[PDB]
């Protein structure tokens, strides 16, 4: 079937996205990064290796869902269009497509995703993979171009991987609301959410002992020191995974091993960190079952199934506009 990809991003998109979150967020107390530029091509090599590692429970936890209850799913909705918020590399996105095609009503894949060229491969890979659908790509991002999804048929929408705990409650409250108004009644949206468990696992989770994240964490430094001419010393960083008790999230920091004064010269700015000073890289916010459903509800959406791993580790939500 027919491929197309829509870019509503300018060529200039992600480095101006690039300069204004470095430049708010180093003057910030703390200071922060949004964890959005992890993900170069090594960063995106190193999160690959993150999902095979045994600590790492999220990825085999929801594939091992998604494997006993994608038919459900697909019955469930009956959608004929499936709406994937991410890349569509994934074993999982055949998941749901093998269920679809499955029940005879895969009609449509639209990846959303704000890199032109792993849109444009996927879509080829589709295309090979599944004969009669038709792929429409759409190259946007949240908070501009939700409304530029293909409209019509009945749509399935995927966010999985608990990417949406990487939202603090507020921001996280408006994407919903902002999809909901998007969804047409009878839409649905399945949701994967990491679940609140013991804080020791939720910690090793995200500091494997070879380091792997580690060095996830760290390239973020090598991504401001190439693309906006920083000269972060990336070796004096330390990976911390914190397990914030409070508000129930994970947080990643990188901590200075001693004063750093850090100059990056595309912004014309020098910050200083204090021996032992802690920058945010990343919030991995935790749910409770019930807490998820109330903020679907709350953004004007209707869990109808919920299910987890037979370990309860972590959490899927279909529900429906
Ligand atoms: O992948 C995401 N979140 C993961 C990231 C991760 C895994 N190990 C360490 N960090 C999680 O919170 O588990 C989302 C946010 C943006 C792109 C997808």
């Amino acid at each position: 079937g027919p491929v197309s990809v829509a870019n509503h991003l300018g060529e200039d998109a992600g480095h101006l996205a690039l300069r204004r979150d470095v430049y708010s967020g180093l003057q910030k107390t703390p200071k922060s990064l949004p964890p959005k530029w992890f993900y170069d091509t090594v960063g995106s090599e190193l999160f690959d290796q993150i999902t095979r590692l045994p600590e790492y429970y999220p990825t085999r936890a929801e594939a091992e869902i998604l494997r006993a209850r994608s038919a459900e799913v697909a019955s469930a909705c009956r959608a004929d269009t499936l709406v994937e918020l991410g890349s569509g590399t994934s074993e999982k996105t055949r998941m749901l497509l093998d269920a679809l095609r499955h029940r005879g009503s895969l009609r449509r894949f639209v990846p959303f995703d704000v890199d032109a060229s792993v849109l444009s491969a996927t879509a080829t890979a589709i295309q090979r993979e599944y004969s009669g659908v038709e792929i429409n790509a759409v190259c946007g991002d949240f908070e501009e171009h939700l409304t530029e999804i293909p409209r019509g048929g009945r749509r399935l929408f995927v966010f999985l991987g608990s990417t949406i705990g990487n939202l603090t409650p507020g921001p996280r409250a408006q994407f919903l609301t902002a999809l909901a108004g998007v969804m047409r009644p009878g839409d649905s949206l399945l949701l994967g959410t990491d679940l609140v468990k013991d804080a020791a696992r939720l910690v090793r989770a995200y500091d494997d002992p070879g380091g792997v994240t580690a060095q996830f964490n760290r390239n973020v430094l090598a991504v401001i020191n190439r693309e906006l001419e920083a000269d972060f010393d990336v070796d004096a960083f330390q990976h911390v995974a914190r397990w914030n008790s409070a508000e129930e999230r994970i947080e990643m920091w990188l901590r200075a091993d001693g004063r750093q004064r850090v100059r990056v010269g595309a912004l014309d700015l020098t910050v200083d960190f204090d021996a032992g000073e802690e920058m945010l890289t990343e919030v991995s916010c935790k749910f409770r079952p019930q807490a998820v459903g109330a903020e679907l509800a709350a953004a004007g959406l209707h869990r109808i199934r919920w299910w987890t791993d037979e370990a309860g580790d972590f959490g899927l939500s279909l529900a429906a506009k």
